[PDB]
């Protein structure tokens, strides 16, 4: 039993069916199908970031989780770096050091997407990081949510999205935007705020995910 879990057992198993039942009524063409995969593929190598908030997860992990916390509180409170650059230092310090809980495993997809997105003919435009609560999730192109914390994705209608949204989380109340990058490039922050200091900073940052590529690898 994980005494630190902020889900319970049937919580997950409950999201879970739902997600089921959402993308059995998705039909995805060859391009959709294309980004699927690789966002499948993003969600399961955050796996490899050990969290302690699940109830399948091993408490003996809990103080370790809490040192990459301590490391993004810190991080976040900081007054000399922007909001691109603390979201992917955190998601770097979790994929380093192997163990971070939700928040951490949502910035390092965020960061590993972000890679992605600079390949060439990459089909990834817009990234949304926001949250339930403390709970973070994903949202791709404005077309697919990732859920790395639960290692769940689903598409979204594009257009409608709170029903599925709507359906899956049902109890999870609102959902707040946190930071978010759209196709021109432009950055928000947390009710939403332009950002044009992590706009400055975007060479840089993608410099920096550059220098720990093995951290992003996904290839064949």
């Amino acid at each position: 039993p994980n005494q630190y879990a902020a889900l319970t057992h049937s919580q997950v198993q409950e999201v879970k069916a739902k997600v089921r039942t959402v993308n059995d009524k998705f039909h995805l063409n060859a391009e959709e199908k294309k980004l699927w995969e690789l966002i499948l593929l993003g969600n399961q190598l955050a796996q490899n970031i050990s969290s302690c908030d699940l109830p399948t997860d091993n408490e003996d992990d809990a103080s370790l989780v809490k040192l990459t916390q301590i490391f993004a509180d810190e991080t976040l409170e900081r007054t000399d770096l922007t909001w691109l650059n603390k979201i992917l230092k955190i998601a770097l310090y979790s994929r380093g050091s192997g163990f971070g809980n939700c928040q951490e495993k949502a910035f390092f997809v965020f960061a590993l997407l972000l890679h992605q997105a600079q390949k060439p003919e990459s089909l990834i435009h817009s990234l949304r990081l926001a949250t339930f609560n403390n709970h973070f999730i994903l949202i791709v192109n404005e077309q697919f949510l990732m859920d790395p914390w639960l290692n769940l994705a689903f598409p979204l209608s594009k257009g409608n999205q709170q029903l599925e949204i709507g359906y899956v989380f049902e109890r999870f109340g609102r959902l707040v935007n946190y930071f978010s990058i759209n196709q021109e490039g432009q950055c928000f922050t947390h009710t939403i705020e332009r950002d044009p200091s992590s706009e400055k900073d975007m060479a840089n940052c993608i410099h920096s995910l550059l220098d720990h590529r093995d951290y992003f690898d996904l290839s064949i």
